[PDB]
């Protein structure tokens, strides 16, 4: 008779890539979650903005030889680098009017599109392991000003995405 | 020929809001994680309760004309306010015949849906950014008396989730 | 029109458990963090053993009649009795060839999954509230015996994660 | 039937490292909680600093034969060494135009990521089992020089993270 | 080949804040551990109270020109001013229906977050650098009247946690 | 606009108790830190012991119908009653084979959880408010003999944690 | 039911050592608080210094066969040997400019990190118990000559810590 289909299974996906860089990105920080604050209606009324939260992106195990070390911000949702800000994803509660803008740690803007540099940390002329990439994020509005409820600015919630491209290689 | 899919990629998810409150909710309190104790066997059947733990929810620059502030307790896993207590969620090992009380940091029960009011600390008139809203919770049994486990509680694990809307808005 | 999606949240995730013991765990205990030292080069290759640590499990609330109190080490990666240690999680910077060793604070060793004995202190027949399980920790190698960075241990993180499943119940 | 979830678990999360080093770390200096004061407004207008504190870093169990030993100050939120401070974490509170000068005890200032030498006590030619890092720290404005508040500094809570890389090797 | 994962290190933690007030907090004062009585059953029944202990507050390099300085006691786990004694937090051991009350060197009564003043010494017009804010405080009923353990109160741990807001300016 | 965050602040942390016993003990003595001396080489291979310290446990406020009181030896480091002494903590330094011995002023042992009896001191019927539990303490070989270090013992720092539960009743 | 948390207790840190001296340091010299003068105008300006305040170190029970006693000051606020004082703390109030020198009884400096050499006093070949160590210590400014205050001093309290490390041996 046929055979009864009575098995217990567990499905087990893994994932993971193949790359052409000399470090690797942080297995924890290949899909970063950073929860910004909440634009309050005095604050948006008074500056336009939140207080910047940081954050950080890891790198580990790069190799010895490691010499230069980029990275790039690339919005995911707009193509282009006319706009300073990410643009947030469209919805059922999506808020209008606001757009998330990624700095430096030291407060220098960080342009989309735009490739910065970063210095890597040496000893004896061998690079550490464990490089580190410091950044910035706020919620403000797109004209850069202050902002009124429902003139130029709606209320609701703020979900937008971008991506970091590293580039980790020996100059010579 | 086609280009080649080495890149090495890290996901950058902001997230956020924009509200008409003139408080902000503290960034690291927009998700709490309480951990009450354990419901054991001895206190269960002496008084059906476990012994409560304080917590609290911090409120951040808040505006300097910020007059009334209120807040409501709502639950997550249930409508109405019939109950008294948070329905924990259910799943694989979770206890039946369980709830979750909540408090004010006296006693005062905190009851689902019924708006409190917390009074405005200010210094000549212009109230201080850092306000707190303390409270209390405990794990107890649904018909508020000892029990025994077998007849109306089952052990297991206790999870419910509970959330508050805060208003502060000026009076006039 | 449609509300506005303009209110101000925040979480309350409670969470607990129902058990069928006699005694609680402390609330600040049900999640410990020990923090082992560094098992520099010298001490690795001269015993193969950082210093041994020491660290506590409190109970609280004991019933009055609780007559026998027993717990059990378990690990959470790995399975049986064929080793005497914790085996490491694994991850981007683990340490390979090191475990993690568990031992009464006299040095009595701690097997994974054998009951041991915890003595009820009383008074007057009646077992106080609070008890204490005394333990120690220290990372070694596997062999447990000196060894050399290269040969069978590497350099990097080192984390364990034990379970202790303790049964305090009234004999009679 | 099925068993029944009323098991009562303590948690034991164990952490530690492995190293190169020939020195350990005193395990309770691996997290340094330093407290620098308070950048009163009168002290900020008269020289945009605060009283130095200091504290220690201690080594335990070294080496014998020990000869040599280096410690690096890696700021832990920027890269390169364009600066001299610490740059503060960004917040819902933090202070804009501060940062947390590093220095040696006697006043010598101590340069990000550039290798500081630490003299090795010594009995007879075998080096002692402890020896101390000592240190001093303070909070000052960015420019170095005295600043009100409104014009470049604004007030708030001041973190930073620095970290410490102690090499301790053999010579010959 | 990469790197190897073998730094040992340590992490410092500064902190600190920014303030518009003309006087410090001297830095082992912000944060104090006052160690109250204990309730004994005698005591408790006789008066209900513990006989009151001293503790101080000391600023330090004050300004100057300092002229008005005032202190407001502000309670952590409560608000408004309906009570007259500092809640204590809630826990495993906590003890039910105490309180601690807070009272100054001469034992007038102090409310919480009702202005105080403090009197400024100065040496020919220019505020003395140092100065203290003398207080007292015991832990009794909440009645104010004598009580037994069981009936309104019960035995355990008396946590409790005030914070001062000093306020130094100089009027004119 | 929002609130600025330019508070000083200092924080007050009280604790305290609420016991059934009849006597206080005197706030000065709920944490004493006793400090034995050095068992040198030479009293170390002699004798096996240090010379022993004197010191003292006050009550005071003692009720006037104090009739019985009576004392624990607790070690918060072991447990049972198998060991004659307190087990050392373990940590870096921590020397191995030694252990605390505990004594009465007159030089009889204090065996660890056997309730020892205390004198009333009374005038005219009535007990006096202050009393004293006088005791005795030194570090001694395990073993109770002679012993080299190396061979079984090994140099470094000792410390041990007891704890005096005492029981102060009106027996009638 | 559960029992209640109503015991009264008192808790005993015990501390030492096991040494490989052959000579303990009296338990009363193992931390030592020497109260130096104060620097006024009229001796900072005339030569710098205060008068030298003489203190004393004892040792007891020495060996019988002691032939060899060493001892080494080594400051534990600075490292290495190119300074002749001990560097003060840093704090709210310490002064700048200022540092100890120490010396032997007669006036001959004794010179941080080097050996000094005490004479053993016998009594027909046999070491007696108790030996002593006579110092000086006096504070003065850093450059050894005349300084004024508000130019390269500046007025505030001194603290300093060193540490004697005493060797005693048997030759042969």
């Amino acid at each position: 008779a046929p055979a009864a289909n009575d098995s217990s299974q567990a499905t087990l996906n893994f994932s993971g890539r193949v790359t052409s860089s000399l470090c690797q990105v942080k297995t924890d920080d290949l899909v970063k979650n950073i929860s910004l604050g909440e634009v309050s209606k005095s604050a948006l009324e008074a500056t336009g903005k939140s207080p910047a939260q940081s954050f950080q992106v890891n790198l580990i195990n790069c190799d010895s030889l490691t010499d230069d070390i980029s990275y790039v911000l690339a919005d995911a949702n707009n193509n282009g680098t006319t706009t300073a800000y990410l643009v947030p994803k469209s919805g059922d509660t999506a808020a209008t009017g606001v757009g998330v803008f990624v700095e430096t740690s030291k407060g220098t803007p960080v342009n989309i599109g735009s490739d910065q540099k970063l210095d890597v940390v040496a000893n004896k002329g061998n690079a550490l392991s464990e490089q580190v990439i410091p950044l910035r994020a706020y919620i403000g509005t797109q004209t850069r000003a202050a902002g009124a409820i429902g003139t130029d600015v709606t209320a609701g919630t703020v979900d937008a995405t971008g991506v970091l491209t590293i580039r980790a290689a020996d100059a010579t």
